[PDB]
């Protein structure tokens, strides 16, 4: 239903990708997600991550945007970019 959040997650690491689709129902939900995907990046190491979250507002787009940039700053990523599309916000990192 529309009040649920869709969480699609890239993460690849020089040819070791992975694909992720969640679906969650709460920003803390989402954040619980989020934790668990720092824990992997931090122990394996990413060298490129893609997070996409589609909001229910363009106002929450934005609030879990500052919740990405935040979590790609934490990661140590060294080109971080948001873009917006509707109510998703993509946030792209590299350590490059
Ligand atoms: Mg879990």
């Amino acid at each position: 239903s529309h009040m649920d959040i869709q969480v699609q997650v890239n993460i690849d690491d020089n040819g070791k990708n992975f694909d992720y689709t969640y679906t969650v129902t709460t920003e803390s939900e989402l954040q619980k997600v989020l934790n668990e995907l720092m824990d992997y990046i931090k122990a394996a190491g990413a060298a490129r991550v893609r997070i996409s979250i589609t909001a229910r507002t363009s106002s929450e787009a934005e609030k879990f945007a500052a919740i990405l940039r935040k979590v790609f700053a934490e990661l140590g990523y060294n080109d971080i970019n948001v873009t917006f599309d509707g109510d998703t916000v993509t946030v792209e990192g590299q350590l490059e």
